[PDB]
Formats: C-alpha cells, sequence, structure tokens
C-alpha cells in the first residue's frame, strides 16, 4: 500500500492542425492512492463537461485514468492539465505542447 | 451475425432536481451489427459535449452502448435521445420521462 | 475522507441450468476507501482465475466494483464471495442461490 | 463500411524473468467490422482463463480490442496468440518473443 507519484501526460488524439475538430487528453498513470483531482484547462480558465475514463488498477494498486474533452486548437488558445495528488506538495501544471 | 433492434432507455442517474447539477444517460442495448448513431437533444437540438463508453460485447456478438452528458434541469428545457440503426426504417427518438 | 462499508452482491448473469455455461458475478458497492479485497469461492476454495472491471468512482469518492469467472454450475457445487476491508473485522461470505 | 486487416501484437506487461508472476497481453488494432475470434495460446493449447476488455471505436468504425490472461513464464512453455477475422483467409498465429 506504499505511495506513489503520479505520471502525467497531455497530448493530442490526432496531430494537431487548426480550425478542425479533435480531442485533449490527459493521461494520469502509476499512481497510489486512488484519491486524485485532476482538472483540464483552456487559457487558466476550468474547462465544463470533461469525460473521464474508470480507474484501471494493477496487482499492486498502481491506478491508471485518463481525462478527455472534445475541442478546436487554434492560434490562439493555450491548453493544460491540472494534478492535485496526496504525493505532491503542490498541484501540478503541465501544459500541452502543439507538438 | 443475426439483426438485432436496440433496446432505448433514457434516465438520469440521480432522481431530477430543478436547479441541482445531474447526468443524462441514453442505454442502447442488445443490437447487431456494431455501427450505431446516437445523440442526445435539447429542446430538438444535438448536444455539442457528449461522453460514451466503450462497446460492451457477449457471445453471439450482441452489443451494449452508454451515452451520457453532464446537465443542470429546468422547468423550460426538454431532453430526449435520437438513435439510428441499420435495422431501423428510420431513426427513433425516445423521450426523457421526469414524472 | 469518511468510511463506507461496501453492499455485496452475488449473482449469476443468466438464469441458471446444470451442465450449461455461465458467469457468476459479484458486486461490491459504494465504498470507500479503494483498497478492497474480494475473492470467488467454490465449495470454500479461492477460485484462481478471476476477471475484474475497472474502479468506477462518484464526486465523493464512493467505489463501485464488479469481480466476474467463468463456470459451469453443477447440484454438488456451492459458490460464494469473501469480501475483506478497513471498515470489516472479519472478512464477509455472502452465498449465492441458484 | 469499408474492411482494414487486424494488427496483431504479442507482448508482456513487464520484463519476462522465470518464477515471476506476469500478465500476457495480445492487442488486436485498426480492424473492420467488430466480429473478431482471438485466442491465447500455452503449448498449442488453448487457454481457458482469459480476460478482455471492451470494444473501442474511432469515427470511421475501426476497432481496438484486448485480450490478457496472468501467467508464471518459464524456460521450457511456448505462448502465442490466434486471430481469425473475416479479412483473412486462414486464421493468423503470431508467437510472443520473449527477447
Amino acid at each position: 500500500m506504499i505511495q506513489r507519484t503520479p505520471k502525467i501526460q497531455v497530448y493530442s488524439r490526432h496531430p494537431a492542425e487548426n480550425g478542425k475538430s479533435n480531442f485533449l487528453n490527459c493521461y494520469v498513470s502509476g499512481f497510489h492512492p486512488s484519491d486524485i483531482e485532476v482538472d483540464l484547462l483552456k487559457n487558466g480558465e476550468r474547462i465544463e463537461k470533461v469525460c473521464h475514463s474508470d480507474l484501471s488498477f494493477s496487482k499492486d494498486w498502481s491506478f491508471y485514468l485518463l481525462y478527455y474533452t472534445e475541442f478546436t486548437p487554434t492560434e490562439k488558445d493555450e491548453y493544460a492539465c491540472r494534478v492535485n495528488h496526496v504525493t505532491l506538495s503542490q498541484p501540478k501544471i503541465v501544459k500541452w505542447d502543439r507538438d
């Protein structure tokens, strides 16, 4: 039941190109315990109606969770993911690199 | 691999209350083949950000799928679910009954 | 984070009939914390090959989990589900009824 | 509806080591239609204890499915995955390369 720090990965479903519709993902992996605060950001503002998968687990109880939303990438808009867990001293913000 | 018509069920996660946040679900079950068009409606208009589960299956390939969205019910707003499948002669609209 | 005792439900996927293949389910619901020990039993003995769904959660962190296995029911064999959690002093055994 | 041949990947969850518990995975991806026969083998014999994920899909209906089982690797035992689909003339056997 020994605690593990989460691994945060912010990416888009398909290679980024403006004007069209796509998906913004925030993959949180290999953490313990279960209770985790995950939020998706658009220009510093929290995104409304974010979808999330069910909490997947391994034999030694390491958790895997995915937070995703439908979005239109533009030249103006900046996207990020905010994660808060018991292992972290402060909430972590991981920015999305349109690359 | 034999034609099965889908069973549509429209319901809310918790007992509905005006002004209180809830979830609107559209459960589609026991259908074949896999390809199905499911849409959640608000006053006749298609809801933008709709979340969906993964397609679960049985031994004889009968499919089960859930379409859900976060919503705040009001007295004015009417909700429904539109389903289109290869078995159906025309798309079926199932209204949400909160009574 | 305030504790919640689990609700255990033991059932078969389809109506049971001897000699024919089925699935034995153990649905554990509305519990906190996450760490739960769920085991499916055959004549008091632990079943080695058991599948499980993914841990679903609510706003206040109440958990929902399903443990299932493929089985061929007989009139000799008895089935049950053993659950151990931090909220309980001794593990709870819930028997399956045909 | 267009036809797509499945991509089969056979791998272990953690790097394989004799006597230590592991998981054998058979990842089937980018196929159409849905109906697919997947089986995990041990020395040519079909494994009875097999768990499987839910069928995930894209906009153009391309399917993704994972078949997994708990196993203890030895130097003597050989593992493989057998897949049979409508696109294939005969079932395909993909062996698990340990190294």
